């Protein structure tokens, strides 16, 4: 339910029943061998797990500091880590007798992942997507359509992630007996932050085994970008009890933290309640939720997962921010230097990893979670550069 | 050099020296442990091999006949099988002491794969692309630019793939001292058809081990789309000596075989010499090569690799054609039924497998080479 004080289940009474049924189903199936057999089967043969752990030798030498390994979630079917959670929840939803999936999306990767999982399992998919994100992630909009999903543009508010989430939640309140709300990050009311983290923990379980094979030791640092926090939690979680391993989450610095146009909730937000959870949120002078910004639409959310709020409080993980321009430079850099076009979200992690490697010893090891590929971002990057 | 009567080195004298040097370097490195270790290392950690073999159960049960498996080359880094050949040749070029890679591209996927490989190994990359194709393929050209490759338009001839190869070959005559011409399919003068096939054969070696793991037996049929023929040779080659395994190559039928707007060289073309090889080409009465067409830009080539001409001749493989419309149907079908958006090229193979599966029994097995993903084709399918 809680991570320290953070998390919880602060929802209208209409959603208590559906959430409790989800809790019970998850508790029954999370360690069920047959459930995990089907999940592992799809992750392997359909999604293409395990993903490799790649040594960025050109990038490492160029920077001249620590070794930079990339965990290659960009290679997962769909082009991001989102699929790990999408298939897991869709399978659970099907076991619970649901015939419809709904989901918010910003980058469109979760929308696409959800549409793919829905296609695979013969479930109807409606995706809620901010009107601004419909325009700047158009590639993923047409993928969703071709996969047989309906894309619902959301015109209210900031026309982005938070607004998509409000609309999805309103849908779910009405449609829950046959609709599973397939939330795409470690956010929302319990049990979602736990479920999404658990389904993403495969990233870190693989990476741990892979870095032990490559280097015979655990990494000194793990760097991951933080929108809602799922790819970060996925790669972090298996290392949390390893005392050697520093954990760094990288939030969207936007136009700068003083610009009022960023998504760094942990760095510059206040504790508060929204979307069923106590966590960090960007707030205005009256204490209301204020709109966020990032060039990477997957990071463009005023909130953050409560497990990260907890990791920040106990100082198990450090949270930093990287600006739009810094992220753009890393996007170009990785493409030219390693021949990998990353997602703009992932480019934030690369950007900070390049800063951090520079300051570190050649003996030391950084693992960056390369959460996605950048095909979706080509229009954005074309306009910006 | 030859596959039956097909193949050869039909080039000017200026290219004979470079090809002998390429052949010598390849014979040296092909079976060498160090070359193969480094190649396998990149294929594993950078490209993400092995790719899975996926049982398309929903598609299978919908059609109601044979089991349809998909060899998932769509999951290779870059989104297509081309990467396998790009890494192999780029690495070969690098050990040969070359500092520059050139390549043709039409669809843009090989250009992107060549650009990626050059970025990986720290070599300059110029991609030759016919002017009509530069215009047709905005985003692939942009991908190449982002990877640090220069894209050179070719306004010679019909301003397309055949002309890019000619312009690429013209470049290589002058620059072979420091440049490797990284050819994108099983075409061109020897040793290119053999080299590209060898670097793609991993697809088939994986598929064979994976189908034995999944089903305890070899497939009844393997279906692959054929542009120049590299993904098909890659999956076919390790099965060629398993005589029970039926091999079907699917060419672009376009607007129809009788419309004269297709790229089915094996089906409707005639024997010819072009681009350094003797093989099948769509051509006019003077032996001049005819324009080709396909909705799938990777199949839009008037020729085909000589090893396919050979397999057709000795009847080891059957070659069929699927139309633009049929390929579009399969594209939508696979997306909606399995949640995999295939490349339009690969959709030709899926389309034929769907027809073939209906006439076969459930205890029989079809492997389709899903040569790529459809992210590159979204505008084409939206505009169709
Ligand atoms: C490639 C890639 N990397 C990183 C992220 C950051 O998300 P996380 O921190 O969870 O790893 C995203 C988010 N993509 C989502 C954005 C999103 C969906 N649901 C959310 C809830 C809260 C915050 C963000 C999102 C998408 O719509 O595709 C992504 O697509
Ligand atoms: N503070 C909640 C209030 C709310 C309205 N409708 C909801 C539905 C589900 C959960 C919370 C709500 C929010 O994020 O808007
Ligand atoms: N035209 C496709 C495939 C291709 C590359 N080189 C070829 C040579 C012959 C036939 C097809 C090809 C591309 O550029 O990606
Ligand atoms: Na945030
Ligand atoms: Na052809």
């Amino acid at each position: 339910m809680w991570f320290g004080e953070f998390g919880g289940q602060y929802v209208p009474e209409t959603l208590v029943g559906p959430l409790k049924e989800l809790e019970k189903a998850y508790k029954r199936f999370k360690d069920d061998e047959e459930f995990n057999r089907q999940l592992n089967y799809y992750l392997k043969t359909w999604a293409g797990r395990p993903t490799p752990l790649y040594y960025a030798k050109r990038l490492t030498e160029k920077i001249g500091g620590a070794k930079v390994y990339l965990k290659r979630e960009d290679l997962v079917h769909g082009g991001a880590h989102k699929t790990n959670n999408a298939i897991g929840q869709a399978l659970l939803a099907k076991l619970m007798g649901k015939t419809r999936l709904i989901a918010e999306t910003g980058a469109g990767q979760h929308g696409v992942a959800t549409a793919m999982a829905g296609a695979l399992l013969g479930m109807k998919v409606d995706i809620y997507m901010g009107a601004e994100d419909v325009e700047r992630q158009k590639m993923n909009v047409f993928r969703m359509k071709l996969l047989g999903a309906n894309v619902i543009p959301v015109n209210s508010g900031s026309r982005t992630l938070k607004d998509a989430i409000n609309e999805a939640l309103r849908d779910w309140v009405a449609t829950f007996e046959y609709t599973h709300y397939l939330i795409g990050s470690v956010v929302g009311p319990h049990p979602y932050p736990t479920i999404v983290r658990d389904f993403q923990s495969v990233i870190g379980r693989e990476a741990k085994a892979q870095i032990l094979e490559a280097e015979g030791q655990l990494p000194d640092v793990i760097v991951a970008c933080v929108g809602g926090g799922s790819n970060a939690m996925g790669i972090f979680y298996p290392f949390v009890n390893d005392k050697k391993v520093k954990l760094v989450g990288v939030e969207a610095g936007g136009k700068g933290l003083e610009s009022g146009k960023h998504s760094a909730s942990l760095n510059a937000g206040q504790v508060g309640v929204s979307h069923g959870m106590l966590s960090y949120f960007l707030q205005d002078e009256e204490g209301q939720i204020k709109p966020s910004h990032s060039i990477a639409p997957g990071l463009d959310y005023p909130g953050v997962g409560p497990e990260h709020a907890y990791l920040k409080k106990i100082q198990r993980a450090e949270y930093v921010a990287v600006t739009d321009e810094e992220a753009l430079k890393a996007f170009h850099e990785l493409s030219r230097t390693e021949g990998i076009i990353p997602a703009l979200e992932s480019a934030h992690a690369v950007a900070y990893a390049m800063k951090l490697a520079k300051e570190m010893s050649r003996d030391e090891i950084i693992i960056v979670n390369l959460s996605g590929r950048g095909d979706k971002d080509l229009d954005i990057v074309l306009k910006a550069s």
